[PDB]
């Protein structure tokens, strides 16, 4: 069981670790059919998703794609630093795996 | 996949762009029958609404409705500016798919 | 559709408008069985409750009534002002239908 | 419907009403099995859980139970003030039956 | 039934008490599939993890690991100093059972 999300990320494959130490600029969300998904940016212009749930997930993710939504507004509100994302290079925008938050 | 709310509105029919910049007005909410619904105001008068869930609303949508009301709850109570919505044109008042937030 | 909380109240039978431009003073929240609901009271003012689910409420009102008993402990514990309650007013405390918050 | 926190204690045997007019000192929750409960403290020494759900609660209870380990939590960071506290004084610690918040 | 943290971990088996009296250093969580975990860390160095859900679970601890998540990011979130947490030391990182704030 990996200890920090770096070592989160390496265990897949077609990821990477984005280093922001930086707050949320921008949180977007939809209920449009089909696009029930998130989308956040930051002030550099690096471009994240939560991806719409699909076949590419298995069951155990369900609950965690709808945390991580949660956690990104929560942290969009509190201006919270986002210290890291692992996310999918292999899509655009890229797609989020795991975020990790520290000063 | 659209890296913005505005590429995603573009999906839709019957959408547009309201752009806002501003703090949520009013924010109303009821339980009564039929009418389990939410809506918004603007001090410039635009007012909006996420829809009763009906018959134009499918199952994997149902979290990001009752989602979209907690957003709008939560940006209302913190006076969290609202940079965009995309909503449907063809309901009074319009009916929200999807809100950007930005300062 | 009703765009805003006098005419949706205009919309059921044995139901008024209060006005009250107020934080709530306290919310109290019962989970004793029969019980399972919330009710709030104003400073020198009255007191409403959110009725346990029962006979009287369909079932898309069932995530709605939860959802009213989270909107209400939020707003007391941010001490945001209440606008309007819609209430039906067939006994006392009156009870809660909808909700507006502004300033 | 009693509209007060003591009115409603006096409709259960085996209940009365602790005055605390204090913030929690203490939020302590579980997820070890069969021991999925939270306690809190007061600064004079009062100790009371949520108890874990069982044969001693009826199914709208449940919704109620995750509710009040919600409303424990988010008063014991914010230091919400605790007026009173209805008990089940038939457990140790004594069983929380409702709560009133009041500045 | 136990009144504390200290008492409740002692009826496990593989379990300890770390006291920490310190905020969260970090928070991360993850919807990587068969990594749907969180994992928090101090600023001496311990590192704890929420364990994926799994057959070593009931389904009364599922909806405890989602609030022990929801709990660890509204801590981390607030500066919450946590006091104690009771672990599975039978893990690594050491697995999170119970957590108590205070001070
Ligand atoms: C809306 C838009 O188009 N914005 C782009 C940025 O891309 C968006 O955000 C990124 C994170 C992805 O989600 C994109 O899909 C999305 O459109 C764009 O950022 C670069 O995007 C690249 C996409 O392949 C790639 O992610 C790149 O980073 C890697 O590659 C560069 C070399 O180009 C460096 O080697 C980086 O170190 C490397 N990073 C990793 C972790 O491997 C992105 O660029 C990096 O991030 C940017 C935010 C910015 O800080 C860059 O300096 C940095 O290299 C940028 C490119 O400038 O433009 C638009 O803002
Ligand atoms: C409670 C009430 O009746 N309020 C109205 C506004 O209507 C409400 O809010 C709008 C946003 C919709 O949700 C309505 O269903 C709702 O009742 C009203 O706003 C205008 O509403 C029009 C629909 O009836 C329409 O949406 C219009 O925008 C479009 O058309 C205008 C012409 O008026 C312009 O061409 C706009 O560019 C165009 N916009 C887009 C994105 O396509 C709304 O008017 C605009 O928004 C207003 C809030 C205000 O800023 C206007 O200056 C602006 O044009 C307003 C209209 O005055 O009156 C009440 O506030
Ligand atoms: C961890 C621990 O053991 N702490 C105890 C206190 O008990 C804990 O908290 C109480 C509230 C219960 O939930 C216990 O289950 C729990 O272990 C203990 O408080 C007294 O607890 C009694 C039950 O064991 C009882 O509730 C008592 O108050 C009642 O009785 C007293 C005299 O015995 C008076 O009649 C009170 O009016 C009566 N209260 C009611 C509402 O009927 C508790 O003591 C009262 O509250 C204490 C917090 C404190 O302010 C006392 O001065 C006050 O009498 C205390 C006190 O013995 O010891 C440990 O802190
Ligand atoms: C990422 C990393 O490698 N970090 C390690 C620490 O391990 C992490 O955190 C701990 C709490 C566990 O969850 C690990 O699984 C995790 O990787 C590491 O902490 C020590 O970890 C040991 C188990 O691997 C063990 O728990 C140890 O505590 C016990 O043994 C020590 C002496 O080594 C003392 O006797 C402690 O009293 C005893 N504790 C209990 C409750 O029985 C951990 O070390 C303790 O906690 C540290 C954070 C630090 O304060 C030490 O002084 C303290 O002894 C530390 C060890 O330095 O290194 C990395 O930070
Ligand atoms: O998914 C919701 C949408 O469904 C469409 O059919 C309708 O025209 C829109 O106004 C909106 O209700
Ligand atoms: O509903 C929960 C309650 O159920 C009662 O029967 C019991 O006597 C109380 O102590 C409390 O457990
Ligand atoms: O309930 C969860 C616990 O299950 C035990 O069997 C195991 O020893 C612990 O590591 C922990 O996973
Ligand atoms: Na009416």
């Amino acid at each position: 069981t990996p200890q920090n999300i770096t070592d989160l990320c390496a265990e897949y494959h077609n990821t990477q670790i984005h280093t922001l130490n930086d707050k949320i600029f921008s949180y977007t969300e939809s209920l449009a059919g089909k696009r029930e998904m998130a989308i956040i940016t930051f002030k550099n212009g690096a471009t994240f998703q939560v991806e719409v749930p699909g076949s590419q997930h298995i069951d155990s993710q369900k609950k965690a794609i709808e945390r991580m939504k949660d956690t990104l507004r929560i942290a969009y509100l509190t201006e919270a630093k986002v210290e890291k994302l692992c996310v999918w290079n292999n899509k655009t925008p890229h797609a989020i795996a795991a975020i990790s938050m520290a000063n």
